[PDB]
């Protein structure tokens, strides 16, 4: 499963909505894809399973990946507390891209976002590393439950995850 697609099973407000499947850009940013993939498999004994999406901004993005503090304050990578920006080869040109959340240059951890629009203002600032290939309806349904402020009253949970 070295370059296998990744799935999340998603529940919203405790009800199962189905699965999101991602194709990761191993051919552009392998180190960044590896991180996401192995956090999804949980093979190191920690990772995305049971984490939630803590920020959802309609017409912008869904953000998640904080499996340590579960509120946007945490996350860690398979490489340690953080890792470098691999490259900015792929730009934010279409909805449904995976891109690393960060706190400045070279501060990638485990938090990620799924865009719901092109976000070219993030180009050269956030590392794009994959795309949703199944479950865009779930992405849109989650998106519809956020707010301009980014806060949401929906519990959007990754109930299981790994490779397919």
């Amino acid at each position: 499963s070295h370059m296998a697609n990744v799935f999340f099973n998603i529940s919203i407000n405790d009800k199962p909505e189905g699965r999101i499947v991602f194709k990761l850009y191993d051919e552009a940013v392998p180190k960044t894809a590896k991180n996401f993939r192995e956090l999804a498999t949980g093979q190191h004994g920690f990772g995305y399973k049971d984490s939630i999406f803590h920020r959802v901004i309609p017409q912008f993005m869904l953000q998640g990946g904080d499996f340590t503090r579960h509120n946007g304050t945490g996350g860690k990578s398979i490489y340690g507390e953080k890792f470098a920006d691999e490259n900015f080869q792929v730009k934010h040109t279409k909805p449904g891209l995976l891109s690393m959340a960060n706190a400045g240059a070279n501060t990638n951890g485990s938090q990620f976002f799924i865009t719901t629009v092109p976000t070219s203002w993030l180009d050269g600032k956030h590392v794009v590393f994959g795309e949703v290939i199944e479950g865009l309806d779930i992405v849109r349904k989650v998106e519809g439950k956020g707010s301009a402020s980014g806060k949401t009253n929906a519990t959007i949970k990754i109930t299981d995850c790994g490779t397919v």
